[PDB]
Formats: structure tokens, sequence, C-alpha cells
């Protein structure tokens, strides 16, 4: 049992209490108990956690990601439209890493994850194809006490609209392979049937596994009404990329959402990401299906896409959440610097100073995060009955000073690093910024082994990883 | 007495922007002295040696355009405001009420946010230089510091009465805040700007200079912006105004800021202004032709609902802009490094284009062309030979910053703002392993505590709401 | 007739002086129709209304209904909505207030009717807004928020060439 005491606990519960001097009871992987220390005793518990000038947050929730090209970061990824991005970046430089490797880019992401108070992680797997890398990724997100939803995509059709543009593409970088992840309709449900029955549930019900259809155009219909189906029969989600390019816009004459509505592919346990080339009407059909949402507006920005019409689909009310998007399209995996992201490019895009409240901003990152993922009734608030997924801010730095107004300060001062203490699942994953499974003697000589790894995957997928000096 | 900088990447700025490996810098009297790679060449004997082993060196980040003693005024009462509603329901009032111990420990907490974070120098435009004491108090930290400042004083000395119906409505957003004035006679303003440059110019061993600040082209007389433009001249210093930051400032006269500048004769290679969002192709012309310095404040131009500047379009004509990071309390924060991914993510996010700014470039606005932007470049900005030396030396072994091969890339779309480890400026070493010469570990805590109540007081005698209700539409 | 009605009794309290030369050249289409004016004090357009409120407000068997109508935002001064507002509060009925019907009202102090009236608090749940067709993205928002209701007049912003909300 363990006893966080003395805290200013911001709730992000139904009435959006903020409680200041207050405590919050932890048994068995649950939020048991909750109250002000001037009314009430708190319970007894094996250890108290001294939250004393500190604020209490629910853990941030990364709504969608992709975890494995962090190794990829650091000078190949950045300057390219999403496609140059795809083609001379993340499918070559995935398809050059071993199992080995990805076990080291995952601890590197959740290492920052966690410093950075994220809890709950979706990650959508490009690479689950490949042998070893789903045993070498699951070893290490048990490991690490993170909650992770494993989304695993999946192609099952050819786009061969798309190919003299991508040999053009292709040859910004000749001496780099141009890699096929297709696989047979049947061959994708069989695999991920089997993904989900071994994995679903495991790690103490940390990990879950759903289906993910990659694009409307790269998937069938069969294969996208089956990742439907699934999700209904096994209560999870389905997940799918949504109108992230200009060229992804046209299937067959429509945009995704209507072929999508077409074929009763809309449905609420349906979480689409991206939505940057979106019309008035694709909101409508979104929001007719609840369907959830999870946006990716550092990413929107670095890869040349656009800017997502966020705003609109809060204004309906509908479940948006914040991811970081890939490791290499950021190329940090920070919450609260993409909240600021979020905050300020709808404000600069709008002229409009209240377009997003912090507090809402907030929100995107915990609760209506969780509704996004279809969490909502286990994580994403501090409230009785709930896992104890659980960050321990300290405001008490320059840059947080003076704080009165919680939201505004986190959302609009913070830089990232004022995460002290984490819980997840009620474990502590990490506590004075020391984390359980990275401890601070072996930091430095495992960030040399991810730079080593980093720099070899690089030298056998034939990438330049330091292009020369460029002003213009 | 000699200090030498060791076995560190030099990321050096310099004309042929070099990046040198395991490299050394040897300072003495407050300038970089000489430079060398260690594989050809020795380091000179120093009286002490820096150990930058595993680690960057680069020029310090230079703050283009901001506003301190505001920075009391973040934490809840300044968000979700457009520019006026903003200068008038909060800036001014705020101001107003700090008293000079107010803005002494204002200046302090800004300065420790920004030597965090790699600023070395600081273009103060001093909006609150006008009140009795506050010009004593903020000088004397500058110059305690040690970072290299340029205050340059604001003034205003016409009245623009077209903006009235608008005011009053604004201010009934908070009707017990008090409207208030900072107005002066034009004669007024220059006597207090010249005795302020006479006394403080070129104190504390160089590092704080003075410039005279006219506001915007509809707050003062061409009579006082000519004189602004003609001390610059005189004294060898710069000028700077805010230009076309609004919508209602788009309009002295039936034609943009800078067209009536120009027709005046009031663009040159001078002025700094601070800016430009409501900004046509004409404009850019104008101020390209007369060589016109510009800082951008990408960041506040978003808080605020303002929107974006052409800084691509400047940028791509050799225009010298800089970054500034704008008001404490329009930002929120002080941290060149995430208003560096700030200027790289905006500008590729509007015009849908992922290599519209390098990151390199980014680096250059924030060091080489940010001195530019300041009229400094050939004391500050770079790591060359007969310059000053304002360094800072970053640590990337940290997991944000993993892996690390481009070096741009790396700062600008990963690095946090708190992997700056040590900093020297003119020589000397004000912060050491993340150590802040000016405010001791034993008393920062106690000094944030400070800074807190202070603010609280200072809202509370101005009528401030300081946290508003829970809203989340 | 025995029709259930709502009787919004207009009012206009302040001049809007900024429309006068427009107003001249339209009145120069038909030089022999004479120019009118309707403006009544601040406080006589309150006894009138409180008046007719006392004497009809609840008649015809409750099919009669009396709420009090500030003109627009720049017809009407802050204190006549705001005594509207109170009023519409203390009687448990509705306000109203025609709002940007056309692209000369769109500017009440460089600001639009819904931003010029969120300054003051005049926004709340009693009130109704008519029209709302040189509206953006913001006035929505504001609208949203404060759950004021709005009348759409779809024909009529067509048959003015006003446009369509
Ligand atoms: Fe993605
Ligand atoms: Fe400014």
């Amino acid at each position: 049992t363990l006893s966080i005491q003395h805290g200013t606990l911001v709730t992000m519960d139904q009435y959006r209490r903020v409680l200041g001097d207050s405590w919050v009871h932890v048994q068995d992987g649950r939020i048991v108990a909750l109250g002000v220390h001037a009314e009430s005793v708190p319970p007894p518990a094996d250890r108290v956690i001294d939250a004393r000038g500190k604020v209490v947050l629910p853990g941030f929730i990364n709504a969608h990601t992709h975890v494995n090209q962090i190794l990829l970061r650091g000078g190949p990824s950045h300057g390219r439209q999403f496609y140059d991005w795809l083609f001379n970046v993340v499918y070559p430089g995935q398809k050059a890493m071993r199992p080995e490797d990805v076990a080291v880019a995952v601890r590197l992401y959740c290492a920052e994850a966690v410093r950075s108070g994220i809890t709950t992680i979706n990650e959508n797997a490009d690479s689950a194809i490949y042998p070893g890398n789903i045993e070498a990724a699951m070893a290490v997100y048990g490991e690490v006490g993170v909650r992770v939803v494993y989304a695993r995509m999946f192609f099952d059709r050819m786009d061969g609209r798309i190919q003299g543009y991508v040999d053009a593409l292709k040859a910004r970088s000749p001496q780099v392979e141009l890699c096929s992840i297709m696989e047979e309709t049947a061959v994708a449900k069989d695999r991920i049937t089997a993904l989900s029955d071994q994995y679903h549930g495991t790690a103490g019900g940390r990990i879950s596994v759903w289906p993910a259809p990659a694009t409307t155009t790269a998937v069938t219909v069969e294969g996208m009404r089956w990742a439907q189906a699934f999700a209904r029969d096994r209560a999870v989600m389905w997940t799918l990329h949504m109108a992230e390019s200009d060229h992804d816009e046209r299937i067959h004459g429509m945009s995704p959402a209507e072929y999508m509505e077409c074929y009763g592919l809309l449905d609420e346990r349906l979480q689409v990401a991206h939505c940057v080339y979106f019309d008035r009407k694709d909101v409508r059909l979104l929001h007719r299906h609840n369907v959830k949402v999870a946006s990716q507006v550092v990413s929107n920005a670095y890869l040349g896409s656009g800017v997502a019409p966020v705003p609109e689909m809060v204004e309906r009310g509908m479940a948006v959440g914040i991811g970081t998007d890939n490791g290499n399209s950021n190329d940090s995996v920070n919450m609260i610097g993409d909240m600021k992201f979020m905050a300020h490019i709808h404000r600069a895009v709008h002229r409009d100073a209240d377009v997003l409240t912090p507090e809402k901003i907030l929100e995107m990152a915990t609760i209506d995060g969780a509704r996004s993922l279809g969490m909502d009734h286990e994580i994403g608030s501090i409230e009785t009955g709930k896992r104890a997924d659980l960050i321990l801010l300290d405001l008490r730095h320059p840059q947080t000073t003076p704080h009165h107004h919680l939201a505004a300060t986190i959302v609009f001062q913070a830089y990232g690093n004022e995460v002290d203490t984490v819980l997840i699942d009620g474990n502590v994953v990490m506590e004075n910024r020391r984390l359980s499974f990275l401890p601070p003697e072996r930091e430095l000589a495992f960030l040399e082994e991810a730079q080593s790894r980093a720099t070899a995957i690089l030298q056998r997928a034939n990438m330049v990883a330091n292009p020369a000096w460029r002003s213009l």
C-alpha cells in the first residue's frame, strides 16, 4: 500500500476538483481513497510518499506514437515530407534494426517518456512483421512497467497509383533500399490474433493488443472490416491513420472518412490518427459515429503536413487525445512540450489567444486521451476505483515560478523535466527522477550503447547520419 | 587571467560554419584569444581548464527582444487574451503595482531562467523605466549577475485617440483593474534617456548598453522617432521599435507602419524592428532595402493570438533576423531552445514544407544572426578569435538527445532546454554544472518562494485575478 | 386570435453617429420619404417596458409574454442592455437582441458584437440573439460557451442581401 501525502491534487474528475494539501491512498494497483488533510487522517500505508509542495496529476497518456523509430532521430530524419521520410528513413531504418536494437529502442523511449510523465503509450507497431521484434519489445514493456496499447499495424493491398512519385523520392537516397511490408490478409489476421492471444492482458493487465489497419488505401475493405469486428468481439479498439497527407486525400474520389462511411467502417471503437486533410463534412462524419481521435500536432508540423482542425472537434465534444507520434518525427517524447505546441499552433493559425484553454489541453493529455483510447473507466483521472497511474510534478523551479493557475503554468511554462515521481498501476517506476528500470549508475553507459547501435543501424541501412551543414 | 575550454566539440558559427571535434578555446581578459584542434595543436597554458569532454560548445544564445520585469505576472493572470486586452488588463497595471524591490527579484528570476537555458545576451525592452527607482534596481542586478544586456528604454509621447471605445470595452473585462498611462512629453523622454545612457552605457565592464526605444509608430511622434534615430547614429548604437504586432496597428494613417516610416526616412541600418506579423511583400522589400534588423517573437505571436510573421521570406533575402522570447508573461518561458523548436515547427506547418527552415538556420538565428540583429556581430555570436567569450557548454548525454549525430537537428528538435551545463559571459563563469554564481543552490528555493510571494502581492495590489476558475471551453 | 405570443418590446437609447453620411445617401434614393427617429431615454424605455410587462405578461390565459429587446449593440447603451439582462433573470423570461445582421454592424468599437457583449458580461443563457450572419468561429464559440439561444432568419438574410449564417 502506498500513501501520497500533502500534495495538491489536480484530479481531472467530473467536477475538475483541485484539492489543496490532500492525499491519495493506493492499494493493489488502484486508487482506493482520497482526502483533505485538514478534515481526515489518511489510512495507514506501508509507505508514504511526501508530495509536500508538489502537484499530483493523473499520468499523461500518449494517444498515438511509434516507438522503435526513436533510434533514427538525431540527424537522419528531418527536413522531409511524409512520403520522403517514410521511404528513405522509416522503412529502411526499421528494417535494419535487429531484435536486440529494438529492445534498446524501447527502453530508451520508455526512459524519456516516464521522465516526462507519460504512463500510458499507444504504440503503433509498424515493424511487428519482423521475426523476434514482438518478443524483444514486449519483454522490455513488461519489465519497465508502462501501460501499453500495442497496436499491430498491417498492410494488405498495393496502392499502385503512387509509384512514379516513390521512385523519384527514392532517388534522393538511391543507396537506401526500397522495402515492402505487405502481407496477405489471412496471414495478417492469424499473426494479430496469435499476438493478441499471447500478450493481451499480460504484465498484470498493463499490456493490450489492438488491430491497426494502416490506412484506407493500404488495407482492403475486408481487412478493415475484420479489424472492426475484432475490436467489437474482444472489447478493444481498432485504429487507422487518416488523411495525414495530400496524396491520401483521394481514395477513389472521396475522402477517407467518406470512403469509410460508405462501407460502415466508422464506429465508436475506431480511433483515427492525424486528420490534417479534413474538411467540415469529414468532422461531421466522425462526430456522428463517435469516432475517437489522436492528434499529432508536433509531427504534423515536423513533416510539413499541416494543422488538423482540433478546435472544431473539441467544440463538438469529441474525444481528442494528444500523440507525440514517431520518435523520429517530433523528435522528442515530451508531453508537456507537445501540449505547449498544441496551445500555440492553434492560437496562431486562428489568431485567437483563447482558442483552447490550458485546462482543455491538459484534459487532452489526460482524461480525454483516456477516452480516445476507450480506457476512461480505468485511467486518466484521480478518482476512487481507477488505476493508480499518477505523477508528481515540482513547480519550484525558475521557469515555473510564479505559479497560481496550475494548468497555465504547466502548459505555458514547464519544460518537461519537472516530473519527479511516477506511479503506474500503483508501482513506483520513477522516484526523484531515478528510474527503476534504468538506474543512475547504468544510465550513461546505456545511452552510449543506444548511440552506438543507432550509428550501426544507419551504416547497415546506408543512411546518412550527419548531413553537411546547410543554411538554406 | 586565463581560461581554457578543452576537448569539446566546437560549433563555431563562424564564416565557414566550422564544427570542430575534440577542440579547445583559450580565453583571456573577456576575449577569445585562440582556438584549435587537439590533434593538431596544444592549447596554451591557462590558470584554469574547463573539461568539456563529451560536450558541445556553442556561442551563447542571444535573446533579441524581450521584456523582463513582466515575468512576475505569469502563472495564471496573463494567458487567453489578444494583445490589447493583455496590455491594458495585465501588463500596464501589473507593472505599475511593482515596487523597485519587486523589480530586483523579477530581474534575478529572469536571469536565472535565461542563463540556465544558455542565454547570455538579453535585449531588454524596458516599458517600466518611467517609474522612480526601477532603473537603479534593475541595473544593479544585471551588473551583479554578469549577463550581457541591451537596455532599450521605451517611450511614448503621443496619444493614439482612435482606439478609445475599444479600450473601454476591453477594460470592462477586468473593471477593478485600473487603466493607466505612461505617456511623457517628448523633451522629458529625451532628457531621461540621455541621462540613463550617460550614467549606464558601457558600465559593468562593457556588458551593459543603452538604446532608445520609441514604442510604436502610433505612440511616438515623428520628432521622437527622428531623435531616436539620430541618437543611435551619434552614439554608435541601435534604436528599436515595435512594428505591426496587431491588426489595429496596421493602419497608421492609411499605409503600413513600414511605409509610414519610409515616407519620413525612418528606416535605416541601425533600426531593429520587433514583430512584423501584419506585414506584406512590400513591407519586407522596404526593410530589406534599408538593411533594417528584425527580431521575431514567434512564441508570443502565437500566445497573444497575433499570428505568424513572414520569417522565411526575410531569411531568404539575407536579412538579419534574430529570435526574441518576448515578455516573461507572453510566452511564458525564457527558453531559447524551446522557442527554436517552435520557430522550426510553426513555419513548417503553415507552409506545409518540412524544409522551410533548416535547424542550422534556426541555430544561426539564435546566435550569429541574432548578434547581427543587435548590431553586435563584430563582438559576439560566434566562436572566433577577437570576439567576446560568451560561450555555453551543452551535454547531449541525456535520453531526449540520444541519439545525436547532426548537432543542430539534435538541439532544435530534441533538446528541452535543460541540457546547458556551463555558461561563460565575457569570460566569467556565470553557471557551472547548472550551479548559478548569482543564485547558489542553498538559496534557490527560498528565492523562488520570495518571487512567488511577491507576485501574489503584486497581483493583490493591482486587483488582478491570479487563478481563474477552471474553464474547459 | 388565440396565438401564443412573445411580445419582445424593442428599444433604442443611443445614437449611432458613425453611419450618418451613408444614411443621407441612402435617403436620397427616396428623398420624398421622411427620415425617422425612435430613440428614447433609457429611463423612459425601462418604465414603459416594465409597465407593459406588468399589464400584459401572462394575460390571455398565459398565452402572451413580454420580453425586453434592446435593438442592437450599437443602438443601446451598456446600461440598457444590462437592465434587459437583469430584467429577464428577475422575471424568468428572456431578453433578445439583433446581432451582426449587416457588414456595418460588424464593428462596434473594433471587435464583433459578440466580443463586445462578452467584455461586458452580456452573454448568458437567457439571451436570444437574432441573425448572426457576420459571424466568425470565435463568435460562435462565445455564444456556445454561454449557452446563448439563436434565431436564424434564413430567408430574410437572403432577401436583404445580407448573406448566410
Ligand atoms: Fe503516425
Ligand atoms: Fe514585445
